């Protein structure tokens, strides 16, 4: 006959799916933790020690696994806590449901303890933002949250006065909108647009596909589409592992989280198939300027043109369309263009191998990166910090459309590589994860290493300790007048940090120690999470966005700097590679 | 001729007398980041490793000093974790400036890495919030920004594009109005107002003094009217230490983070005088609803009548106004009132030193705060984090007026127990420094440890680990249906967390260590940083708002259960005393 | 070689195909200006008399063409005028770009005149709210905001610095995105679902299909599935005209802006087909409360169940799905409920025919509404305000897919009459435009009938002078306990305001003075706008909501005071139809 409005609140979240949520408790949000409480066996309750892990944890959820994360946080300060979380999902654009505590309705606007009106707080983040003021109609306003967080891929914030969930409502009056959610039926791009847009793409001569995340269905085609018309391959860096890295046409990602021969060959080419692509730094770098032809593939209106001037902007799904293509296409001989790259390409790799490959001495980044690659598993997920780990990462990773990995794209909040890595094995208990993060970023979220212990994730965390914010180190070298200010810091421990959470843990400070180290995790990693603290060298990394290797655009003193600097003595400038096969700039 | 605009803001900080701020780098803040580097003898930049920290520091000057606090953050991720600082600036009413980075004017709008509309962010929080748009102006933006904090009591926040700092502007135009600033003198109260006031407490058969920290430099006016009427007094929890706890007739403050005394006298009042007091209990709690005559001294328009409706509200400063009452009165005979609250209190400082004086056996919060007393120095700072230290705290810290303690006191943001720390040996190197955190607080900010080791700032700080949001627990106890849930969680060894950020450390667990451990944190603090992790027993705190003492209020069951639980045997209700001295209810 | 900003941003605007655009000037904007007064041969100025009607005739433009409508304010009250209109095509789900003046960027922040942080303001009614603050790109900023304002139908706002656009930018750098616009892909039905939907409908003892304009592409299929299933056809009042008003098994819309055999349907039937349909109506008046099953076809997963619990919901295109469904099916045979809905319509119909034809006496809306019919073209459009118009249009207006109707469907702004039929009459100046508006809503945006007047817009208004606000009226009856209260008021003369303006006008108060009346006023717009203030009694119409006629369910008293006030001796309830053919109610 009567069901409590918060045990009903529950049942939609199981109704739609829910495996697990994230928060910490307080008064103003105990009559939603009732309920919780009475469903422990459906719906998996994670108590975080920081709410912002749990947003971070939320949007990780939906960046993994396309369906919807749901995180909380009490009155006041809980709900505030989860603001690096909920603009990671909006910027992300994943689905988040997130609920806030309130006073109950007879405190509201009294001006009591840690109360206050909380909606102008969330009305920036979210798509969806209301203050719940009925009992009857909480069900259908959580209900409504879900529906538009997945409509319209973004954050959902309900604030819930801590009375309503300990009202009875009728049993038979509330009901959840699960049951028709639907993915649409998309049509195929027209022939006519396809044809125009490939008789484009085989004219040209020194052709490029540049895809984002929006072709991650599209790898087989891509690959095969690269192969048969000799065309090659550049991602932004999320789309890193859609294509296998191993693949020789395979240029990276441009920019500065970015490899030489992207940025080398997209400074050449005439003709960019633009694919499922929203890359940030389109305008601000001129990346486009020299190109001839831009061509777009997109889903997304809103995208259409929005990066440079298209020629042919083709709305539709990536992978239906690169099909297309690839139906009316057939083998094109190598070509000097093609050629040119698969060289570069190789060079490029083989100054990388060289940076692994060191056996013994003061540790770097590189080697770490090479051990993790040793004993990582084919379908591993990674979680990854925000700063020089990205680019590591980047460059280092040895992925296939098998494994995962995941950062903060676009708000790119430093603190996500541990619940990101919390997610991951929460949705893939099978799964091998790997936590990512620079000394700067892990000592932000550094308490939920305590999470991972609690409930039993066996994360393998690797700390890059250069005592340092080196992103901004690099950034302050390369505009600042006076000295370095705020990027150079005391060492934390965090083998010491670790066995204050009761998680085991090594550090390392030398290439020759990481073999025995890395197998020891791997298998501690069986069963509960590991950490690796390894203390680095300061070297800054190769910046693929200032590169001086040509002698017909910087001067020979520069070169030789840049050489020495970056260990790039075998480096060749695409322009080699070019003239080495009868091509010009 | 020309000057950097982001000298000239430099300036303006230095005009303003700003010691020290606090923040961390990135690219879209590092032109403030180069004129701080030039200025580092004449203002003091202290990196944080968590910018939430350095906006709580900012708050923790203002509540100290007076003087305005200074903090930023990054574009995006970096200004959003200053939020929890920014709402405590808030809804503490202290001045606060917090410049946000933001990336340069040519790419503001272009949908670029880390780049949004900052200015709906702070929309909520602040009083002044502003996105500079030109660099000539700056300067003045900033002064404004200042000029506008201190005279509103909160947060100004200015949203910087990174190109404007690094323009030269000219020399001789910009200025600040430092040399402007000057606090009001305030008329005297009228004769008239007082005299009616004074006439009406006088009258009262049963009268309390009711004061905040608006009342803070009246602490010997306080005193001295409360000796000479027989006027018991009862504070806010704030407002601790303003007259000495020592005093025989302070009955503590009410509602939870509470003494039984102040409670008690509150229910039997028929005259509170309500000064400099904006207690956010008063109507939820009903803590007026027998009151008689409600008078009311307030400084703050805004407050008049606010909490009770008021017979007598005089607009004027505490201290003037209770002076001037102190004038017209004198010496009053000893009354029943007087003598039942004397003894009241007496009962009840009994039953805190059995507490207290326990010697050997599991370590309760009791005998650690105790521990704290006797290493403390006269003159020491507290910063208090938030949950049952605040409670703890509130009753067996023993305060005068030459201490100073600092928590969230309204938005109650767990966390502040590090940086309110931080902040008290930066302003005040010579005096000893406390932090008083619960094992949830301090592991919501445990990086910034590292902080204190960093900057050389010898707190002592002490966290009570229970291993519980054991304020939580407590208040699910009292209204929750189902188990407990997310507030009972694994133990986190701070001693090893110290040890990670190399500052030394103590934990202790039993009653007996604690004099020698104590012993050895006062001596090393005298030059470096120190932590002591008590392992706490989960004893529930006696609940002043939930007495069961009095036969004739409650049943000898729920007596003889409470007088077990609380070890609250020898403790007597106040209708004892009345009954006593000749009273009834 | 260099354009000045200002220029280009109005060849953006000429590049997406804007023909006209509204506002009134102001130093803040007087470099849009500028811009617009060099392009006066391409692009058309319309200047109001104030702002809202700019915003509002913007909305009407977008809700008529589905081209995004223009509108523009200077700082501080220009803009703030907008908001109704604004709000006006959010809710109602159009694209609008709105341009506000804002001090230029030297100026900013420094508290001079009218200028103020005015992004604040636009936060909550935008889809995208920017600040512009640099020249080089602001068209582009331009272009992202129509480009929003489509993808996400809806209203994009830009504050523009009136020295931006009076700034040199290069010539050859700026871009629209218009060639590559697309509209959002039509996802499609899944065959199995659309047979499983079809099948449910069939088996309905008591079917019911209930479209909105979502299915504004579909009224041949809604038609012919009506005709070939026997199953009656009702709407959402905004989907009128779709199929044609004299449609025999046409029952009209539900609620208070309905038909009686819609409401009286809709409490019978068993099986709903919902499509393209978001009726607000829903839950409040539990319209759905025994319908059985319940199968919803929509675009928006945002929709999907939100309305009701789904049996079947289809992702999908309106039309499409619906010639699936015909496609399937072939003639059914008359059925009880089929004939019971004709004769209610017949007898519902004869009803209005009966208020209609009325020849000679006090002038009521229903006979002014009849001379509308008799000189309306069979392509008019109406623009209609809110009030008692909706309703009595609603039931009157004789409409077919040939007509277009528009009002403020949801936020319900008062005073869209005017600004609609400005916009109406800019976009189709060879079709015949009415303004239809109760003497509240006329007033509010009186001044812009010498809009009408100075663009030579042969708009035909009709006022409805009843000296109240009716629809409000009505309200205070049915709820209120004590005296109505300003809902009655002094005349206006319409005739008088319409010869201020310098429009031809006549005033009318007996049924018999109209058809001579409106034969002039007819002729009269041949060249150029007439107003008609027809003076109407305050009879209440009759309310479809609360019907008074079925013996079983009401008092005889009740029945004879309805009959007598609404003139509706000869309607009979739906009961007596079900009856007739067999069927209980
Ligand atoms: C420290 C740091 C530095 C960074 N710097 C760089 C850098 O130097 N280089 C770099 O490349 N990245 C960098 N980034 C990542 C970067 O900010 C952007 O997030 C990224 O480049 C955008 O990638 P995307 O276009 O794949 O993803 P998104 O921005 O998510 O875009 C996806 C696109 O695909 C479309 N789409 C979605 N589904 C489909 C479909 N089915 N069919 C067709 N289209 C579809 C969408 O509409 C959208 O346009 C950095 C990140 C960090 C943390
Ligand atoms: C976990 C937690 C629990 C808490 N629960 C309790 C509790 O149970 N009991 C309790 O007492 N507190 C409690 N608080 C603290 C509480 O929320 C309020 O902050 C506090 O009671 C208000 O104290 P106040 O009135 O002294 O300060 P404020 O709210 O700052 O008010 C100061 C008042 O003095 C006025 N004023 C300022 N200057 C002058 C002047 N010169 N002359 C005259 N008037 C002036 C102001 O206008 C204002 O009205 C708790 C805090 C925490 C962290
Ligand atoms: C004074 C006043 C009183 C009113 N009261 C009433 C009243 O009593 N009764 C009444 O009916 N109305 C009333 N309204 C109008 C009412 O508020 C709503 O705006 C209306 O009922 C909703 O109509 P709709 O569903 O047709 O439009 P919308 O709310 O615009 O919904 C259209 C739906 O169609 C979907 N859609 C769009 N395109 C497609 C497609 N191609 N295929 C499938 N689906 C598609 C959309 O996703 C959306 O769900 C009143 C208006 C006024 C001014
Ligand atoms: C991208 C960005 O804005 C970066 S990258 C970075 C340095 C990260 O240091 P870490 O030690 O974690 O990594 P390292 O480079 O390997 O030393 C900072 C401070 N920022 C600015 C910043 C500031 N604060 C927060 C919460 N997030 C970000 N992204
Ligand atoms: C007051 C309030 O809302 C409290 S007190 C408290 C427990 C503190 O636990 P701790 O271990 O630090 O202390 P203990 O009581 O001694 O065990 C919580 C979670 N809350 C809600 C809450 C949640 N999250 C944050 C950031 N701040 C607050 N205040
Ligand atoms: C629906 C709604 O919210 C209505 S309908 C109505 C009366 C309309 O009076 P009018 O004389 O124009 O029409 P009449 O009924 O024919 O007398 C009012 C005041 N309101 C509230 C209202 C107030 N103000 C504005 C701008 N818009 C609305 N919708
Ligand atoms: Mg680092
Ligand atoms: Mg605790
Ligand atoms: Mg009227
Ligand atoms: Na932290
Ligand atoms: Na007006």
């Amino acid at each position: 006959t009567n069901i409590l409005a918060g045990a009903a609140v529950i049942k939609v979240l199981e109704a739609w799916g829910v495996d697990h949520l994230y928060g910490i408790p307080g008064g103003s949000i105990n009559s939603i933790m009732d309920a919780l409480s009475a469903e422990r066996d459906r719906i998996h309750y994670i108590q975080v020690r920081h709410e912002e892990v749990g947003a971070m944890a939320a949007a990780a959820d939906a960046k993994l696994t396309g369906k919807i994360g749901v995180c909380f946080g009490s009155a006041g300060p809980g709900g505030t806590h989860l603001m690096n979380g909920l603009y990671d999902a909006r910027e992300d654009h994943v689905p988040v449901l997130a609920l806030i505590g309130q006073f109950g309705t007879t405190g509201m606007n009294m001006d009591t303890f840690q109360e206050m009106n909380e909606n102008p707080i969330y009305a920036d983040v979210a798509d969806y933002n209301v203050t719940a003021v009925n009992a009857a109609t909480l069900p259908h306003v959580i209900d409504e949250a879900i529906r538009r967080a997945y409509a319209h891929q973004g954050v959902a914030v309900v604030q819930i006065p801590v009375d309503l969930p300990w009202q009875q409502i009728p049993a038979e009056d509330w009901y959840a909108s699960a049951n028709s959610y639907q993915t649409p039926l998309l049509p195929e791009p027209d022939v006519q647009a396809v044809t125009r847009l490939t008789q484009t793409l085989l004219a040209a001569e020194r052709p490029l596909i540049y895809y984002g995340i929006g072709a991650r269905k599209a790898g087989k085609e891509l690959e095969q589409l690269s192969k048969t018309l000799k065309i090659p391959l550049m991602s932004t860096y999320p789309a890193k592992g859609i294509v296998a890295d191993r693949y020789p046409a395979y240029l990276g990602s441009a920019n500065r989280v970015a490899q030489k021969p992207a940025n080398e060959a997209l400074a050449q080419a005439d003709v960019v198939l633009f694919v499922g692509n929203n890359y940030p730094f389109a305008e601000v770098s001129k990346a486009f300027k020299n190109t001839r032809y831009f061509l777009q593939i997109d889903i997304d209106p809103a995208k259409l043109g929005k990066r440079h001037k298209t020629d042919i902007a083709v709305l539709a799904d990536a992978q239906k369309t690169l099909a297309a293509i690839l139906a009316q296409v057939s083998e094109r001989e190598s070509t000097p263009w093609w050629q040119a790259n698969l060289a570069n390409v190789k060079n490029w790799r083989a100054y990388l191998a060289s940076l692994e490959d060191k056996q013994e001495g003061p540790l770097q980044a590189y080697q770490v990166l090479r051990a993790v690659n040793k004993i990582a598993e084919p379908d591993a997920i990674y979680s990854i910090d925000v700063g020089d780990i990205n680019l590591n990462a980047n460059r280092h990773l040895k992925l296939t459309p098998s494994n995962r990995h995941i950062t903060s794209n676009l708000f790119a909040t430093m603190g996500v590589g541990i619940p990101g890595a919390i997610a991951a094995k929460l949705n893939y208990p099978e799964r091998q994860v790997f936590n990512l993060a620079g000394d700067g970023g892990a000592s932000m979220t550094m308490q939920d290493l305590a999470t991972q212990v609690q409930y039993h994730l066996p994360v393998i965390n690797v700390v890059f300790t250069n005592c340092q914010y080196g992103w901004i180190k690099d950034e302050q070298e390369d505009t600042n007048q006076n000295d370095f200010i705020g990027v150079e810091f005391n060492d934390i421990d965090f083998s010491k940090i670790a066995d204050g959470v009761h998680m085991q843990a090594f550090r390392v400070n030398k290439i020759e120690q990481l073999p025995d180290v890395f197998e020891q995790a791997k298998a501690i990693a069986q069963h509960e999470p590991v950490l690796i603290d390894a203390v680095i060298t300061g070297d800054r990394p190769l910046p693929a966005e200032k590169l001086r290797l040509d002698s017909a655009m910087s001067s020979a003193a520069d070169i030789e700097a840049f050489k020495q600097r970056y260990e790039a003595q075998d480096l060749q400038p695409l322009s080699t590679y070019l003239k080495q096969f009868g091509l010009d700039d």
